[PDB]
């Protein structure tokens, strides 16, 4: 399009917002420039009329994807570029789970040599305690809180470990040995730690012997992994998520053999057994979950009947207390001017945002880095 000549080069960026969130005004102004040939944008926000009344993280969506880097082989389903100089307006309604909501509406277009972001924020229903409003969201750590439920699991998970570890040395130094898992009758948790399949999960042995390392009571491994998912639990990386759930996916197939074992083999109900191979899918389910979440493409279709494009996508914002805080966006974009656009195949843009300080602004303030990546659509 001819649009794409306003964007080879450092473009300077404008943007400024109005907001009302459940009465709370105010005003934000970025500045900064835009280089859509390596996709980056690098701007500071500051909030010109105090303190800040939400997160900036919930800010980010809204506060230019005419910087996208398209690739060559995709070139023509970028409206966003084919838009310009003389814009388009970009509406959004974001739902953040279990609280308010924002609508927005900017005009995008192209002011002397500024590419401008003109933004009106409306939000409404949200909870004065909640993450938003109470301002429990991480603005960019690292390291953080595992959250209740991953503690809650993992403590329980490695304290029984550790109690089936005590258990099965306890009765090793005394046949007349009660545990406190010892029901009866058929329970024994006692029995089902001694037997073969207590160490090694009955399996190391037939693989690398019973002298290797590797051959240690389950117990062991039980400490090991539930100590190791509430730490990777306080990571907030993409790989800490990965060997979550590899992990969560080694520890299903184990419990299932163990509860074979139990059942037709054994003869025992162990009811700790079985409260272990609950939390197993918990943390499965936890880690399943994670890998889902925060992956947050862009996916954009054409809309022939505004001659522009939606978009839809879920952003996952981490929050202090360790939990997640969904905010669901519906996206809409339609052309100021009345010349050609391009209307694109269905694709995705692929977003990476970096949020910092800058250690002499003593003004509510972001700074903000983003590379985004068209994609979605096979070059062959
Ligand atoms: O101890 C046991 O003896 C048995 C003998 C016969 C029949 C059943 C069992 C039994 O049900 C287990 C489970 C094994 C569990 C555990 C949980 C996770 C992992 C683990 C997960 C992922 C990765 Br990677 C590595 C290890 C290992 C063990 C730890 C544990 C702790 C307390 C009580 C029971 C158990
Ligand atoms: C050996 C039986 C194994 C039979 C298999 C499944 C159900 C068995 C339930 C066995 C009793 C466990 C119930 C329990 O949780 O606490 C004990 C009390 O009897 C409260 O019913």
């Amino acid at each position: 399009s001819k649009g794409e000549e306003l964007f080879t080069g450092v473009v300077p960026i404008l943007v400024e917002l109005d907001g009302d969130v459940n009465g709370h005004k105010f005003s934000v102004r970025g500045e900064g420039e835009g280089d859509a040939t390596n996709g980056k944008l690098t701007l500071k926000f500051i909030c010109t009329t105090g303190k800040l009344p939400v997160p900036w993280p919930t800010l980010v969506t809204t506060l230019v994807q005419c910087f996208s880097r398209y690739p060559d082989h995709m070139k023509r389903h970028d409206f966003f570029k084919s838009a310009m100089p003389e814009g388009y307006v970009q509406e959004r309604t974001i739902s953040f789970k279990d609280d308010g909501t924002y609508k927005t509406r900017a005009e995008v277009k192209f002011e002397g040599d500024t590419l401008v972001n003109r933004i009106e924020l409306k939000g409404i229903d949200f909870k004065e305690d909640g993450n938003i409003l109470g301002h429990k969201l991480e603005y960019n750590s690292t390291w953080g809180s595992p959250g209740w439920v991953r503690l809650a699991l993992c403590l329980t998970g490695l304290v029984l470990s550790l109690y089936a570890l005590h258990v099965k040395a306890a009765r090793a130094r005394d046949r007349d040995y009660r545990a406190l898992c010892d029901v009866g009758t058929a329970i024994s948790c006692s029995r089902v730690f001694s037997s073969r399949w207590g160490r090694g999960f009955g399996l190391v042995e037939h693989v690398l012997g019973q002298d290797s390392i590797l051959n240690q009571s389950n117990s062991i491994f039980g400490c090991i992994f539930y100590t190791l998912q509430l730490l990777l639990g306080c990571l907030r990386t993409r790989w800490a998520s990965v060997l979550m759930l590899l992990s969560s996916l080694v520890s299903l197939a184990g419990s299932v053999y163990l509860a074979w074992i139990l059942f037709f083999v054994l003869y025992d109900f162990c009811i700790v057994c079985i409260t272990t191979y609950a939390i197993n899918v918990s943390l499965m389910w936890l880690s399943f979950r994670k890998v889902q979440e925060n992956s947050h493409n862009v996916y954009i279709t054409a809309d022939k009947q505004k001659n522009g494009i939606k978009a839809n996508f879920k952003i996952r914002h981490n929050v202090e207390d360790g939990s997640v805080q969904l905010a669901d966006h519906y996206q809409q974009n339609t052309p100021i001017g009345d010349g050609p656009v391009l209307l694109p195949d269905n694709h995705y843009l692929s977003t990476q945002s970096v949020l910092s300080k800058d250690p002499n602004e003593k003004r509510d303030h972001m700074v903000l880095l983003e590379f985004v990546t068209a994609a979605g659509i096979t070059h062959h």
